[PDB]
């Protein structure tokens, strides 16, 4: 789909997440990797026992959902925003 991981260039660059676990609370902000992803080392730093994480928008009404692979949490074609994660396991 003219597309591939193995795409990269110099000047690579590293933005940061900020979802949280309730609605009624804030979305916290935590560091991540520069391809776009999160390590687990940092989703268990506030959402331990976080197997799963899903997105939700109330403004964008979606039922998106970030990948995880080797426990890192990959991000969409998006980012991570500013919306929140729904745990699940």
């Amino acid at each position: 789909m003219a597309g591939s991981h193995h795409h990269h260039h110099h000047g690579s660059m590293s933005e940061y997440i900020r979802v949280t676990e309730d609605e009624n609370d804030e979305p916290i902000e935590i560091p991540s990797e520069d391809d776009g992803t999160v390590l687990l080392s940092t989703v268990t730093a506030q959402f331990p026992g976080a197997c799963g994480l899903r997105y939700r928008n109330p403004v964008s009404q979606c039922m998106r959902g970030v990948r995880l692979v080797e426990g890192i949490l990959h991000a969409p074609d998006a980012g991570w925003g500013n919306l929140v994660y729904v745990v699940n396991y």
